[PDB]
């Protein structure tokens, strides 16, 4: 139901406004090099984990802004279903 | 069990490894709920929730990769190859 909230036509348009507002392979190659090795190089692993911190930040920002904007187009009835869904995931 | 012709005892060692680094309750994503379910979006608080989440992401990626590296190193040369091939497709 994470998307089943009885959206009105206006809300469906609004979500599309919104996602126009907010619209990892070299990384997995680097994880592979750390996994496929006869030892575990913790220092190298930490540097790999960190390397795309900024792209991850911008990505999570966009998604949280998106979800907050969608939340705010919802009626009270719909907000409670969204929140109850949030609690169970 | 991914068609690697894992032997029976490779199957068991893998279980000891999985539960071994399982000796790691994670965080409180209640914070993130409160950012999303707010009249206004607070970018600075959202950035702080993200940076806090980086710390648990680091801990869980370190665990996952170390666990996978241990598994890799109980494999034969030919199994390593099919493990590497299978890694490419996921
Ligand atoms: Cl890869
Ligand atoms: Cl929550
Ligand atoms: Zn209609
Ligand atoms: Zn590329
Ligand atoms: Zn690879
Ligand atoms: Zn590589
Ligand atoms: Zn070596
Ligand atoms: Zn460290
Ligand atoms: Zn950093
Ligand atoms: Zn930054
Ligand atoms: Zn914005
Ligand atoms: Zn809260
Ligand atoms: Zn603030
Ligand atoms: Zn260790």
């Amino acid at each position: 139901s994470f998307k089943d909230l009885n959206l009105t036509d206006a809300q469906k348009q609004q979500i599309r406004e919104i996602m126009k507002g907010q619209r990892p392979l070299e990384e997995r190659r680097a994880m592979h090099d750390i996994i496929a090795s006869d030892t575990f190089d913790k220092v190298k692993a930490e540097a790999q984990i960190a390397k795309m911190e900024e792209q991850r930040k911008a990505n999570m920002l966009a998604l949280m802004e998106t979800q907050n904007k969608i939340y705010n187009i919802l009626t009270p009835e719909q907000k409670k279903q969204f929140n109850a869904n949030f609690e169970k995931r």
